């Protein structure tokens, strides 16, 4: 009965799963927190939250891996799959990790330093830890690598890309590579002629065109901050109301980097929270602020799903997931609503119906485009991806 | 026969028209240019391009002044019209302008302080000028002061919106007013019970959703900055990328603002220009970078076309316009055909027409959403509104 295990660092925390390579099912999951904080700490489900205080990621997983140790799972482990999150123009697809693609991940870090050096972290603790697993690296931008240069291009210098390397790489590659792939399934579309839609909505919320199969256009950006406003992240900002902004507050552009991915989006506007569910209610019991937010927030994710369909020759289906886009009936049928122009028709009962269960169609028959929730599953397209490589020789 | 005087004044230059306010044709333009600089000029067509020296704004006028005596012209000067930058919150619509008018323009000049203060140093010189004649101001702001506020809000922080007026203003306002109207002639639209989207395409470059004759969303920010990408300036730009960018090169955000409006977008891509023609010239050349710039342009205007239509309950017609929109049969057809999604269907015959065919229509029957050319004419429409506000009691 072999494992995967699966690693997604951030630069606070190491989230993992355990993953059945039988069903792709979960095992045990966890997450070492405030790593690099005083008082670091391993909780897993299901079963009481361990203390670890001041402990480098070597010794969360070390930690991690005791705990796998101690279940007798050590020697299922057959597999390890890191998240990484920025892999550049070097990686378009999921790799065994070696050498080379580890200097290849440093090279390509400078893009995004805060995420790279933690993911680069846990793949040195894991390899450290596991000398005769295959590992795998399944990066959050390869499946946007398909990108035409029309697409990808800011209208910025040329030197800041051909130099620099400044263009659109887009996130969520994972969840949209897996979504798109269930679609054609739920929808019975050929892949290869088809045109769909995919609104990634979670704390982090993005758009990807897939057309035949490929990624053709994405909302985020260079970095995470592009796109649809979020949770507390701004989306698209005007660049000139950012520099009034500063030369009439005194602000540093880092200053501002802080603002607009930290205290901004649902948060910034509604003065409550970055949660949804906070929202919902406050603008239920008449919070003014709240129901401004949450118009926004539908409004850009509108403007930005009609916006990517201009890449697909045909539209077949729009597809929520994340968090937001698997729970909110509320958020969905508002986009749904506010893309009549689209000939959308929402079947409010199956709109209705909570997560529970699964991928499920909730447009109704005169629908000019099929509307769906699907879940997102990263950790099993991380596995699956990390099977697949189990076959190759290296 | 009376007239209508017609200033726009810039940081560098004023340009002005004479119109016939009996059929608002053009009797004589001009151009005060290289203001402020060492050697400013005064050209006027159809004439030889007079010199000026050392000339301030009023100077500059008082030669206009003086052109218009010579032709026996100052007389018939009934009214006067002022081409103003940024209305804020405060101008929806065009005024007879008093001092409280004057005081309002100046309390919002600080959201555009290149452009208001050139514009209320036009106005200045003018009242003295024409002390005894009726003046008006039209905003390129105002039509676009009908934006919900799920359109025009940024997800910043409240307060950014609430104490400083950080919010979408959006511009070219006069022309989109101008064109829709003319629109719902051409196409025969009932203008309470319709849906266009117009794109200004000029050397600045916006689109306006425009629904049952109201704005309600628009592609430029609380600056011209945001949105298409246009002849030198970049359009939407990542945040992070910009923070990345001035990180990594050292520069400050007012190098960043400078690059991105002056060195950016057909310019910077190409490399070569930021006009269209010796850009479609290079692409048929061989010019790579000439054709990527291009392509560039055409997706972004698509992109945003489409994310435009998401604001209205039907979309009844598409609607080019400016310099680009009038006169390029090659952005216009490829545009049309990146937006197939919507069903629209080109007449090409129609749509190689040159820009002496006026008002016209460029799709082919079968087309979901009719395509045309509506050129623009914002002296027009400024004489128009000046035209009106002749008839009141101020
Ligand atoms: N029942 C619900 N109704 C509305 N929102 C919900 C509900 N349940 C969860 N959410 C929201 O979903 C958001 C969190 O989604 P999330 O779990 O972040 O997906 P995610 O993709 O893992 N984040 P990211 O990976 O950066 O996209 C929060 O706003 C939650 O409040
Ligand atoms: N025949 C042509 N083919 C392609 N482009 C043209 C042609 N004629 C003019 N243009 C382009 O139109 C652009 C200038 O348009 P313009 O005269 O700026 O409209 P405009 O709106 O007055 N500018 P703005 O007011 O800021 O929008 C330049 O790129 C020109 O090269």
């Amino acid at each position: 009965f072999p494992v995967v295990l699966v690693i997604n660092c951030g630069s606070s925390s190491i989230k993992f799963s355990v993953l059945d390579v039988a069903t792709c099912d979960v095992l045990m999951a966890g997450i070492a927190d405030g790593m690099n904080t005083e008082n670091a700490f391993l909780s897993i489900n299901g079963d009481k939250p361990i203390n670890l205080a001041h402990s480098n990621y070597e010794d969360a997983l070390k930690a991690i891996a005791f705990e796998l140790e101690k279940r007798d799972l050590t020697d299922s482990v057959a597999l390890i799959g890191h998240r990484i999150v920025h892999g550049g123009e070097l990686f378009t697809q999921s790799v065994i990790i070696t050498d080379e693609i580890i200097d290849n991940i440093r090279r390509v870090s400078p893009l995004a330093p805060l995420h790279n050096y933690a993911n680069l972290s846990g793949i040195d603790a894991a390899r450290h830890l596991f000398p005769a697993v295959r590992q795998v690296a399944v990066f959050d931008t390869s499946f946007h690598q398909t990108l035409a240069p029309e697409a990808y291009l800011y209208g910025l210098p040329w030197e800041y890309f051909s130099s620099l390397g400044v263009r659109r790489y887009g996130f969520h590659g994972t969840s949209h590579r897996y979504v798109s792939r269930r679609a054609y399934e739920l929808l019975d579309l050929d892949e290869k002629d088809s045109g769909l839609i995919v609104a990634h909505l979670g704390n982090g919320a993005s758009i990807c065109a897939v057309r035949n199969g490929q990624s053709v256009d994405t909302s985020m950006g260079m970095t995470p901050l592009e796109g649809l406003m979020m949770g507390t992240r701004s989306g698209d900002v005007d660049f000139g109301a950012m520099a009034w902004i500063a030369k009439e507050t005194g602000q540093t552009l880092s200053d501002l980097e802080r603002v607009v991915n930290k205290e901004s989006g649902l948060l910034g506007i509604s003065g409550l929270s970055s949660d949804l569910r906070v929202l919902e209610k406050a603008w239920h019991e008449g919070h003014e602020r709240a129901r401004l937010a949450i118009k926004t927030f539908v409004h850009r994710i509108a403007r930005h799903i009609a916006g990517h369909a201009a890449s697909l020759h045909r539209l077949d289906g729009i597809i929520f997931t994340g968090g937001i886009g698997e729970n909110s009936v509320l958020i969905r049928q508002l986009v749904i609503e506010h893309l009549g122009v689209l000939g959308l028709t929402l079947d409010v009962e199956m709109n209705k119906q909570p997560n529970s269960h699964g991928e499920r169609i909730i447009s109704a028959n005169p629908s000019q485009v099929i509307c769906a929730v699907i879940p997102t599953n990263e950790e099993k397209m991380i596995a699956l991806d990390a099977i697949h490589l189990g076959n190759v020789k290296a």
